[PDB]
C-alpha cells in the first residue's frame, strides 16, 4: 500500500551544537509528503533495493524482522536479534527460502561462511511506541540513525545518531529479512539528496524544518532564510530550459592522417635543423600514439591528451628531431639550457605535447654516429620556432677572424658521438612535438568521432568542428559569402553557424532562461503563492501571460484595485475573495471630473486640523573594522604577507572612520540647531491645546515623551566593534524637547534671536495668517480646533501602538547594516580556492613555503570582501547623509518657522511640526490646515458700479445667487461689498466677465 | 543574453501619462487647490490672477492684458513645440543617462571575451581540452575576473542610481512646488 | 564552475541584492514624482479657459 | 586562542562543539572529562589617544 | 575655511596611497617592473607581472 510522511525522517546531520539557529543543509534526506509504503507482512522476505538510504518506521509490539542485508547483486549480512547487532562481511551463499528464526530454529540466512572479511557483535540489549531509523552510507561509513517515542502520526520528530561501523561495499540492493514460526506494522521511506532548512531551539534541539525543494512557498523561505515569509515578491530561483541531445555534427573527410611517416621514419633530422611536418586536412587519431607503450615520455601543455581525441585543429605541425638524452626536458615550455634556446625554443603559450622515446638502436652505432649535429654557440637566443641554419663561426671574442678557427673563434656547430656504448644519461632519444592552433578558423584536422544528424527549433548541445555550445537551432536568413563560415553578434557571441556536412546557415539562439519569483501574501496570511516566469512565453514550461512573463496559479479579474504587490507592467496581484490571488491592472485612483466652469468657483466652508507624521534617517551604526585582525587573526606571517600589498588596510579604516564621524556630524547638524535648552512652564494653558503626548514626563527615569517610547519599542567578535554614538538618546530627548518648548511658548522667533514668549493661540493666529487665513477665523473656532488637534494627536498613537511597519525607513536601514556586517563574517569561512578557511590549521598542516600561497590566496579576497563592505558602506553612508540634510532642513524650515513650500511639511497649508526622536532618525509630526466641506457659488472677476471697475483687495467676489459678496480665498466667510475691500482700476469694458452690481459706501 | 535581463516598469508609460494630464487637469480647473485637499473648481483667469498677486503684481493688470498675455502664452507654446521638433539635443540629459546604461552593459558583455590570463575566454573550451585538475585552475583563473567585472557594474551602477535618486527628488520637489503651487524661490 | 564558484562565499547574493534594490528604488522614483496626485482629474469637454 | 568558560549549554550525548550563528566555535566538549567549556576571544579592541 | 581646506587634503590623501601602491610587490620578486624584466626570463616574468 501507501501512505504519507508528515514531515517525518528528518536527523541531526553532524554532531554540531547549533542553538536557536536557522540553519541550512544539504545531504541525503526524506522528502516531505512523499510516498511512504505501508507494509503489513504476516508471519521468500521483500526486497527492497537501497537506492540511497531507507528510512524505516515501526510501531513495533512483536518485531518479526530480523535482518539487514545489503549488497551489489547478492555481501553485508547485518542482524539485529532485537539483543544484540551481528555484522557479517563474506561471500555468503543466499538460500533457496532466505529468512531466519523468528525461537531461532533455522539457520536459512546462508548455509556457510567462506573467506569472511569482517565480523562483530556488538553489547546484549533486550501499538504505543513508534521507533523511527535511518539508514544510509556515505563514502564507507555506513550511519544509523534513529527515534523512539511513545505515540504515521503527525507533527515533528528529530532523529539522533547511533553507532557508526564503516565497511564500504558496493550496495546496490536491500532485504530486510523475515521469519517463519501474525503482523504488525512497519513503513518504509527511501531518502534521496535535498536541501533542508533546520530550525534549533534554545535547547539546541530541532523543533521545525522546511523541505525546500518541495513547493515555491518553501523555495521562498529557504532563500529568505526564514519561517515566516512577509506579503511580496521574491526572486527565489533561475528557470532555463535543459538541453533535449546532443548533435555531433563534423565534416565529411576520413582520410588518415599521416602519423606513421613522421614516427616510424628511419631517419630524424639533427636538432639544430628539426624537420617540420605539416598535418592538416586529414581524421587525426591521438589515441594509438598515446595508447602505445613505446614513448618513454607523452606529456602535453594546454590539453590533456585522453581528450585529444574530442577536439579539431585549425592545423597541426609535427616538429620531429634527435636530442642527447636527459636534454629531454629542455624540449618544454619556458625552460632554458643549451637546446631550448639555440636549437629549438618553444613558446610560453605552447598548445600541444611532446613524445619522448629512446632510440639506442638505429640512431647509435659502434664507433660513433656523428651525423646527429647541434649548434653551440650562438650571437643570441633563439625565437620561438625560429629554425637557424648556418655555419658561420662564432667570434667569441672581439676579433674579425671572418672563417678562421683559432683562439675566440669556434664552430657553432658540435656533433655528438652517438654509440651503443654510451650511458643513459647520454644515449639518443628521438622526439615529436606536435604544435596545434585552436580554433580561430574553420577546423581542419578532427578527431575520429563520428557525426550525427541535426535537429532544429529545439534546444540541444551542438558540436560544430569542434565548436562547443548549447542552444536552440533555426533554419537563417542572412548571406553569408561562401568563403564566411560562422556568424557573429556585435556582443562578440557566435550567432550563426554554417554546417559542415551541408552549406546551410543556422541561426543559433539560447534557449530560454530567466528568474521565477513567487508572488505570496504574508504567510501570516494563508499559504497560497503565484509564481511568475520571467520573460518567458509559457509554452515552455489558472495560467495566464503578461508582458512580465508568465503568472501560474493567480487567476485573472477585469476589475481594477490599488496595488498590493507589484508584478510589473501595470499588473499587481493581492489576496481577494472562497480567497484566491488574484491579478489585475491597477487603477490610478477614483476617476474624477471637477465641474470647471468659466463662473463657478467652489470655496470651503470648514476645515480639519491634520497631524501627519514623516520618519527619516539621520544616522547609521558607527562600526569599524581593522585588516589586521579580521584578514589576519593574531598571525604574524599574516601579517607579513600583508604588509606587501601596501597601504589597502590603512585607507580602508580612514573610510571608516569618515563615515562614523559623518554620522556624529549628521546628528549635530539635525539635531543641535538650538543653543540653549528651553523648558515648558509646569502650566499647560495653551489654549486647550494638549501637548502631555509629546512633552517628556517626569514619571520615567529616562525623559523621553509617550510616543518618542512609542517609537523606542518599535524598531529592533573579528575585529569588528561598533563605536558608541557621541550623542546619548537621553541628549536627544533634551534636544527635542527644547525644541517642543522653544515652538510651543516662543514661535519661530527662537531660531531667528532669542526666544520671545507669545501665547499659543496668538502664534496660532500668526499662522492661519501665514496661509491666507484671517485670524479671527481661530478665534471664532478655537475650542473645535484644539479638539480636533488632540484627536489627531490622539489617532497617532494609535497609529504607532498598532503597525510597527510605519517605522519602516528606519528599520530597513538597521537591517541593510546587519545585513552586510552578517555578510563580511560569512565570508572568513570561505576558501576562496585554498585549502581551508582557517589560518591556524594552514599554518598547522604546511610548511612556510607553501602555506604562504595559501595564506595570499586567502588574504586576496578576504581584503576584497572588505573593500566591498566598504564600497556599500560609503554609499549608504552617502544617502543617510542626503537624508539626514533633508531631516536639517525640515527642522530649520516646518519647526523652527512655517514653510510655504508644498507639501514639504506634510500635506495641506503646513501650520507647524514637532520633532521626535526616533532611534536612528527623527519623526516630525507635520500639523497641517486641509479645507473642508465646500460649496459652489458663482463668481466674477470684477464688479461695475458707475462705470467704474472693482476689483477684490484680496478675496473673491462671489454670490448666493442674489447679492453679491466679497470673501477671503480659503474659507467661506462673505463680507459685504465696500470700498474698502476693493480697489478700482479703470472703467468696465474691458475685463471679461465683469458684472452689474452696486457697492456700497460708508 | 548573458544572464542579463531588463526587467519591465511597474507603471507603463501609458500610466504616467494619465497622472500627467490628471496633475494638468488639477493645475488647469482647480489651481494649487488639489495639492492640499479637495480639489476645488475657479476660473482660470481667476487663479492666474491669484498667481499675479503671488508675484507683486495687482490683479487688475491681468484682467486688462488678459487677451494678450494669453497670446503671448500661445505662442511661446508654439516655439516650444518648434524647438522639440527641430533641435535633438535639448533631451540629452535623459539621452546620456540611456547612453550611460547601455555603455556599461556593452562593456560587462565584452569582459565576457576576456582571457584574465587563462588559455581562453570559452569555459566550455577549457573544459574539453583539459581534465579536471588544471581546468579548474583556469577556471578560478577567470571566475576571478568576471566576477570583478560585475562588482565593477553593480558599484558603478550603485553610483549612477544614487544620482538618478537626487534628481528623482529634486523632480518631485519641483513637482509639489512648480505643478501643485506657486514658488517663491529664485530660479527654482 | 558553479563548484569553483560556491567557494568564495556570498559574493552573488549580494550582488543580486544590490540590483534589486536599484530596480524598487526606480519605481519609487517614479511613484514619488508622478504618484503625487490621488484623483485621476479630468478636464471638461469644453475648453473656455 | 581565547579564555575559557565553565557552560551551561544542553550539548546532547553525541555533540561535541557548538557553533555560533556567525560559524565560530563557541563551544568544546572536553575530551577527557565530559563538561562543556564556552569559548570567548580574549579582549581586544582600539586604543584612541 | 577648513571644509575646503579637508577636501583638497583628501584628495592629495589619494592621490599620495595611488603612488605609494607602486612600491608594493603584491606577492612578486620586486615592486620594479624593469628589474623583473631583467633578472628573469619571459615565462615566469609574465607570472610576476
Ligand atoms: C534493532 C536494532 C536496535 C537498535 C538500533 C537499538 C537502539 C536502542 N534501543 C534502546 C531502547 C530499547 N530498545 C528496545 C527494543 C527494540 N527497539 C527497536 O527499535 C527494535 C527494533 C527493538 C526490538 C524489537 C526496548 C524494549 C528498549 C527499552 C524500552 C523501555 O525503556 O522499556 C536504546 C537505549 C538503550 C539505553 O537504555 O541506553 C538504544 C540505544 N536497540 C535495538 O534492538
Ligand atoms: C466643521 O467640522 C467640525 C468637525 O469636523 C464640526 O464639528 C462637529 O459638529 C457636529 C455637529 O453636527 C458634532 O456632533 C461634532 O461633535 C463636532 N465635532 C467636533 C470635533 O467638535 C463643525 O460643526 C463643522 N462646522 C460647520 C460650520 O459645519
Ligand atoms: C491632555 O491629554 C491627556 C490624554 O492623553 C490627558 O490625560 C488624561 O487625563 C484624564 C483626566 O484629565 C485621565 O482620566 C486619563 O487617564 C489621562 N490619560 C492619560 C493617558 O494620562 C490630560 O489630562 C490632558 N490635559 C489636560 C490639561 O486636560
Ligand atoms: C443670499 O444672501 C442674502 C444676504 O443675507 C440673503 O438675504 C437675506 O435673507 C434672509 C432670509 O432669506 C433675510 O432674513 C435677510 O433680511 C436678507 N438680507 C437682505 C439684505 O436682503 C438671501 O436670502 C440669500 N439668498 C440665497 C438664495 O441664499
Ligand atoms: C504515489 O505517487 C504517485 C506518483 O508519484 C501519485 O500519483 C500518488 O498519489 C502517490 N500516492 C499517494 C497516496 O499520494
Ligand atoms: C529546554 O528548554 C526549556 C524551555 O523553558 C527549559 O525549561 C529546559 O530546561 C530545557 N532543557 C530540557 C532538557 O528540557
Ligand atoms: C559526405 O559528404 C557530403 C558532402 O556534402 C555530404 O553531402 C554527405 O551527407 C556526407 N555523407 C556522410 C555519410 O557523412
Ligand atoms: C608504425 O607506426 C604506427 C603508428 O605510429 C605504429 O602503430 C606501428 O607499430 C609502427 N610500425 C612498427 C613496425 O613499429
Ligand atoms: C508565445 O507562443 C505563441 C505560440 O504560437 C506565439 O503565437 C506568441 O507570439 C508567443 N509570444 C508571446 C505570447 O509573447
Ligand atoms: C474580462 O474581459 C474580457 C475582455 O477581453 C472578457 O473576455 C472576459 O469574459 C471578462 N471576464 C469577466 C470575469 O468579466
Ligand atoms: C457644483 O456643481 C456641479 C455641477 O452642478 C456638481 O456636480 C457639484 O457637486 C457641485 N459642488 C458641490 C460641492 O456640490
Ligand atoms: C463663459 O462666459 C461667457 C460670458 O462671461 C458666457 O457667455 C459663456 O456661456 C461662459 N461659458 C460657458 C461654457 O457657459
Ligand atoms: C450693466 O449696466 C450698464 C449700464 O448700467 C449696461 O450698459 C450694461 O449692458 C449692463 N450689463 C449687464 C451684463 O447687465
Ligand atoms: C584517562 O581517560 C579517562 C577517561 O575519562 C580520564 O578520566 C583520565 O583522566 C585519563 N587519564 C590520563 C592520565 O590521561
Amino acid at each position: 500500500a501507501y501512505t504519507n510522511s508528515f514531515t517525518r525522517g528528518v536527523y541531526y546531520p553532524d554532531k554540531v551544537f547549533r542553538s536557536s539557529v536557522l540553519h541550512s543543509t544539504q545531504d541525503l534526506f526524506l522528502p516531505f509528503f512523499s510516498n511512504v509504503t505501508w507494509f503489513h507482512a504476516i508471519h521468500d522476505n521483500p526486497v527492497l533495493p537501497f537506492n540511497d538510504g531507507v528510512y524505516f518506521a515501526s510501531t513495533e509490539k512483536s518485531n518479526i524482522i530480523r535482518g539487514w542485508i545489503f549488497g551489489t547483486t547478492l555481501s553485508l549480512l547485518i542482524v539485529n536479534n532485537a539483543t544484540n547487532v551481528v555484522i557479517k562481511v563474506c561471500e555468503f551463499q543466499f538460500c533457496n527460502d532466505p529468512f531466519l528464526g523468528v525461537m531461532e530454529s533455522e539457520f536459512r540466512v546462508y548455509s556457510s561462511a567462506n573467506n569472511c572479511t569482517f565480523e562483530y557483535v556488538s553489547q546484549p540489549f533486550l501499538f504505543k511506541n513508534l521507533r523511527e531509523f535511518v539508514f544510509k552510507n556515505i563514502d564507507g561509513y555506513f550511519k544509523i540513525y534513529s527515534k523512539h517515542t511513545p505515540i504515521l502520526p503527525q507533527g515533528f520528530s528529530a532523529l539522533e545518531p547511533l553507532v557508526d561501523l564503516p565497511i564500504g561495499i558496493n550496495i546496490t540492493r536491500f532485504q530486510t529479512l523475515l521469519a517463519l514460526h501474525g503482523a504488525a506494522a512497519y513503513y518504509v521511506g527511501y531518502l534521496q539528496p535535498r536541501t533542508f532548512l533546520l530550525k534549533y531551539n534554545e535547547n539546541g534541539t530541532i523543533t521545525d524544518a522546511v523541505d525546500c525543494a518541495l513547493d515555491p512557498l518553501s523555495e521562498t523561505k529557504c532563500t529568505l532564510k526564514s519561517f515566516t515569509v512577509e506579503k511580496g515578491i521574491y526572486q527565489t530561483s533561475n528557470f532555463r530550459v535543459q538541453p533535449t541531445e546532443s548533435i555531433v555534427r563534423f565534416p565529411n573527410i576520413t582520410n588518415l592522417c599521416p602519423f606513421g611517416e613522421v614516427f616510424n621514419a628511419t631517419r630524424f633530422a639533427s636538432v639544430y635543423a628539426w624537420n617540420r611536418k605539416r598535418i592538416s586536412n586529414c581524421v587525426a587519431d591521438y589515441s594509438v600514439l598515446y595508447n602505445s607503450a613505446s614513448f618513454s615520455t607523452f606529456k602535453c601543455y594546454g590539453v590533456s591528451p585522453t581528450k585529444l581525441n574530442d577536439l579539431c585543429f585549425t592545423n597541426v605541425y609535427a616538429d620531429s628531431f634527435v636530442i642527447r638524452g636527459d636534454e629531454v626536458r629542455q624540449i618544454a615550455p619556458g625552460q632554458t639550457g643549451k637546446i631550448a634556446d639555440y636549437n629549438y625554443k618553444l613558446p610560453c603559450d605552447f598548445t600541444g605535447c611532446v613524445i619522448a622515446w629512446n632510440s639506442n638502436n638505429l640512431d647509435s652505432k659502434v664507433g660513433g654516429n656523428y651525423n646527429y649535429l647541434y649548434r653551440l654557440f650562438r650571437k643570441s637566443n633563439l625565437k620561438p620556432f625560429e629554425r637557424d641554419i648556418s655555419t658561420e663561426i662564432y667570434q667569441a671574442g672581439s676579433t674579425p677572424c671572418n672563417g678562421v678557427e683559432g683562439f675566440n673563434c669556434y664552430f657553432p656547430l658540435q656533433s655528438y658521438g652517438f654509440q651503443p656504448t654510451n650511458g643513459v644519461g647520454y644515449q639518443p632519444y628521438r622526439v615529436v612535438v606536435l604544435s596545434f592552433e585552436l580554433l580561430h578558423a574553420p577546423a581542419t584536422v578532427c578527431g575520429p568521432k563520428k557525426s550525427t544528424n541535426l535537429v532544429k527549433n529545439k534546444c540541444v548541445n551542438f558540436n560544430f568542428n569542434g565548436l562547443t555550445g548549447t542552444g536552440v537551432l533555426t533554419e537563417s536568413n542572412k548571406k553569408f559569402l561562401p568563403f564566411q563560415q560562422f556568424g557573429r553578434d556585435i556582443a562578440d557571441t557566435t550567432d550563426a553557424v554554417r554546417d559542415p556536412q551541408t552549406l546551410e546557415i543556422l541561426d543559433i539562439t539560447p534557449c530560454s532562461f530567466g528568474g521565477v519569483s513567487v508572488i505570496t501574501p504574508g504567510t501570516n496570511t494563508s499559504n497560497q503563492v503565484a509564481v511568475l516566469y520571467q520573460d518567458v512565453n509559457c509554452t515552455e514550461v489558472n495560467v495566464f501571460q503578461t508582458r512580465a512573463g508568465c503568472l501560474i496559479g493567480a487567476e485573472h479579474v477585469n476589475n481594477s484595485y490599488e496595488c498590493d504587490i507589484p508584478i510589473g507592467a501595470g499588473i499587481c496581484a493581492s489576496y481577494q475573495t472562497s480567497q484566491s490571488i488574484i491579478a489585475y491592472t491597477m487603477s490610478l485612483g477614483a476617476e474624477n471630473s471637477v465641474a470647471y466652469s468659466n463662473n463657478s468657483i467652489a470655496i470651503p466652508t470648514n476645515f480639519t486640523i491634520s497631524v501627519t507624521t514623516e520618519i527619516l534617517p539621520v544616522s547609521m551604526t558607527k562600526t569599524s573594522v581593522d585588516c589586521t585582525m579580521y584578514i589576519c587573526g593574531d598571525s604574524t606571517e599574516c601579517s607579513n604577507l600583508l604588509l606587501q600589498y601596501g597601504s589597502f588596510c590603512t585607507q580602508l579604516n580612514r573610510a571608516l572612520t569618515g563615515i562614523a564621524v559623518e554620522q556624529d556630524k549628521n546628528t549635530q547638524e539635525v539635531f543641535a540647531q538650538v543653543k540653549q535648552i528651553y523648558k515648558t512652564p509646569p502650566i499647560k494653558d495653551f489654549g486647550g491645546f494638549n501637548f502631555s503626548q509629546i512633552l517628556p514626563d517626569p514619571s520615567k527615569p529616562s525623559k523621553r515623551s509617550f510616543i518618542e517610547d512609542l517609537l523606542f519599542n518599535k524598531v529592533t567578535f573579528n575585529g569588528l566593534t561598533v563605536l558608541p554614538p557621541l550623542l546619548t538618546d537621553e541628549m536627544i530627548a533634551q534636544y527635542t524637547s527644547a525644541l517642543l518648548a522653544g515652538t510651543i511658548t516662543s514661535g519661530w522667533t527662537f531660531g531667528a534671536g532669542a526666544a520671545l514668549q507669545i501665547p499659543f493661540a496668538m502664534q496660532m493666529a500668526y499662522r492661519f495668517n501665514g496661509i491666507g487665513v484671517t485670524q479671527n477665523v481661530l478665534y471664532e473656532n478655537q475650542k473645535l480646533i484644539a479638539n480636533q488637534f488632540n484627536s489627531a494627536i490622539g489617532k497617532i498613537q494609535d497609529s504607532l501602538s498598532s503597525t510597527a511597519s510605519a517605522l519602516g525607513k528606519l528599520q530597513d536601514v538597521v537591517n541593510q547594516n546587519a545585513q552586510a556586517l552578517n555578510t563580511l563574517v560569512k565570508q572568513l569561512s570561505s576558501n576562496f580556492g585554498a585549502i581551508s578557511s582557517v589560518l591556524n590549521d594552514i599554518l598547522s598542516r604546511l610548511d612556510k613555503c607553501e602555506a604562504e600561497v595559501q595564506i595570499d590566496r586567502l588574504i586576496t579576497g578576504r581584503l576584497q570582501s572588505l573593500q566591498t563592505y566598504v564600497t556599500q558602506q560609503l554609499i549608504r553612508a552617502a544617502e543617510i547623509r542626503a537624508s539626514a540634510n533633508l531631516a536639517a532642513t525640515k527642522m530649520s524650515e516646518c519647526v523652527l518657522g512655517q514653510s510655504k513650500r508644498v507639501d514639504f511639511c506634510g500635506k495641506g497649508y503646513h501650520l507647524m511640526s514637532f520633532p521626535q526622536s526616533a532611534p536612528h532618525g527623527v519623526v516630525f509630526l507635520h500639523v497641517t490646515y486641509v479645507p473642508a466641506q465646500e460649496k459652489n457659488f458663482t463668481t466674477a472677476p470684477a464688479i461695475c458700479h458707475d462705470g467704474k471697475a472693482h476689483f477684490p483687495r484680496e478675496g473673491v467676489f462671489v454670490s448666493n445667487g442674489t447679492h453679491w459678496f466679497v470673501t477671503q480665498r480659503n474659507f467661506y466667510e462673505p463680507q459685504i461689498i465696500t470700498t474698502d475691500n476693493t480697489f478700482v482700476s479703470g472703467n468696465c469694458d474691458v475685463v471679461i466677465g465683469i458684472v452689474n452690481n452696486t457697492v456700497y459706501d460708508p
